[PDB]
């Protein structure tokens, strides 16, 4: 418990809350093209809910298309059977190999959905940000006092814990920013 060890473990969480921002952003619909969209779906195998990613490969060659690759033909069969069940809204065909699916554009009532999601998990990784410094910075309070660190060494240790903070904050709207550039794409 020093000040190194104060700085490393205020880094650490703000970088699982940042973890925590990206999930919720991969959890949306985007413009679609997306091809991360599918791996978390859990498909029927063996009795099993194997992740698709385990059983099939989706990759996204134009922004309009996805294309999910299933080494076993049965697989991709169960595979489309699970593509939907959601409210993904998708019509994927069977050819080969893979199947095709077109992402159509989205209606502006997701999209309104979308956006505003977008913007409302910023501000929670912000304010978990916020707190993550308010916490770091009650411990310091409390580190300098115990510590009797001069005005200059826990001022330079305010400015540390400041600076990380912000660069964070910083790191949280660029995510947030680039979710909603592919939404309101």
């Amino acid at each position: 418990m020093t000040l190194k060890e104060l700085y490393a473990e205020t880094r650490s969480h703000m970088q699982k809350s940042l973890e925590v921002l990206e999930h919720n952003l991969a959890g949306l619909r985007t413009g679609r093209a997306n091809p991360a969209l599918l791996l978390h779906l859990k498909v029927e195998y063996y009795g099993a809910h194997v992740p698709l990613n385990q059983i099939a490969t989706v990759t996204a060659p134009d922004p309009r298309t996805l294309v999910v690759q299933s080494w076993d033909q049965n697989a991709l069969k169960a595979i489309e059977k699970a593509i939907r069940d959601s409210d993904l809204g998708l019509n994927p065909s069977n050819k080969g190999d893979a199947l095709y699916i077109n992402i159509p554009p989205l209606t502006e009532e997701r999209r309104k959905d979308l956006v505003r999601a977008v913007r409302q998990y910023a501000e929670e990784g912000r304010v978990a940000i916020r707190n993550i410094r308010r916490e770091a910075l009650d411990k310091l309070k409390k580190l300098a006092k115990e510590l009797h660190l001069s005005e200059d060494e826990t001022k330079r240790a305010e400015a540390e814990i400041q600076k990380i903070t912000d660069e964070f904050i910083a790191k949280a709207d660029q995510l947030a920013e680039k979710k909603e550039q592919e939404i309101l794409g």
